[PDB]
């Protein structure tokens, strides 16, 4: 089916905007991208920069992955991001999220050939 690269774009990419859309961006975005279908995805990050800018991060600052792997990279520049965190009040299937806009360095895990992002590890 959909490649790991493809999944990363659907789960974390959103160039169409510049900042945290609205207070209900995560509620909408999380639902639109299919991350609340089988269970309220607890935490998810959408990045607002060109696909090219994000792909570029795979050749930037090599840093250790949270899982101990060495295939993670941190962006030299900060990027516009929107963090989506599940509210406690949240209730499957009515997954609810808090929306937080920030400008930070992202850390992603890359794999394959081409060497592209397949996992969002962290923002710092
Ligand atoms: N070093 C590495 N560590 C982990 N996985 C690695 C890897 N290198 C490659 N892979 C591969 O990527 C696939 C997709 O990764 P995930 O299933 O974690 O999907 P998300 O990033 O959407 O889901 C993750 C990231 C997201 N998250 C976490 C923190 C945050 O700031 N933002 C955010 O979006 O929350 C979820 C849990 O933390 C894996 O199956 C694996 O094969």
């Amino acid at each position: 089916k959909e490649t790991a690269a493809a999944k990363f774009e659907r789960q974390h990419m959103d160039s169409s905007t510049s900042a945290a859309s609205s207070s209900n961006y995560c509620n909408q975005m999380m639902k639109s991208r299919n991350l609340t279908k089988d269970r309220c995805k607890p935490v998810n990050t959408f990045v607002h920069e060109s696909l090219a800018d994000v792909q570029a991060v795979c050749s930037q600052k090599n840093v250790a992955c949270k899982n101990g792997q060495t295939n993670c990279y941190q962006s030299y520049s900060t990027m516009s991001i929107t963090d989506c965190r599940e509210t406690g009040s949240s209730k499957y299937p009515n997954c609810a999220y808090k929306t937080t806009q920030a400008n930070k360095h992202i850390i992603v895990a890359c794999e394959g050939n081409p060497y592209v992002p397949v996992h969002f590890d962290a923002s710092v």
